[PDB]
Order: structure tokens, then sequence, then C-alpha cells
């Protein structure tokens, strides 16, 4: 096998709920148990989608880019 993932912290993890791949725009819970969720940007993508992934993890590797994900904070409970 070619050593060098250079990707996210993908790792097999049971999905009691119907996970939704935010890459190919397809379902996961049903067409098998191929679902790897990243422990950094909570980016879960099919087993094959993993390698396909091109985006650069915001946490894994590089830090927080100029842009900012956080938004207006809540006031009430
Ligand atoms: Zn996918
Ligand atoms: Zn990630």
């Amino acid at each position: 096998g070619s050593s060098g993932s250079s990707g996210h912290k993908f790792t097999a993890r049971f999905f009691k709920q119907p996970t939704f791949c935010s890459h190919c725009t397809d379902f996961i819970w049903g067409i098998g148990k191929q679902g790897l969720q990243c422990q950094v940007c909570s980016f879960v993508v099919h087993r094959r989608c993993h390698e396909f992934v091109t985006f650069e993890c915001p946490g894994a590797g590089k830090g927080p880019q100029t842009d900012d994900p956080r938004n207006k904070h809540k006031f009430r409970l």
C-alpha cells in the first residue's frame, strides 16, 4: 500500500443515524457501512470519497485561515 494519507483523520465509526456525505451529495446509511468522520472538521465522507476529498482540513495540518467560521454569539439561554 502507498504510505501517505495526507488527508483528514478519517476513521471507521458506527453511525446509529443516517449520515449524509457532504462531498458527493449522496446517502451513506444503506449502501453499506462506508463512513469515515473526521475528528477535526466533523467532515464525514464515504470510504471512496475520502481519497477523492481535495479540501484542506481547517484543523489537520494548517491552522485557521484568514476567514472565520464562528458567527454572532447567542444572548438568551
Ligand atoms: Zn460521498
Ligand atoms: Zn477534517
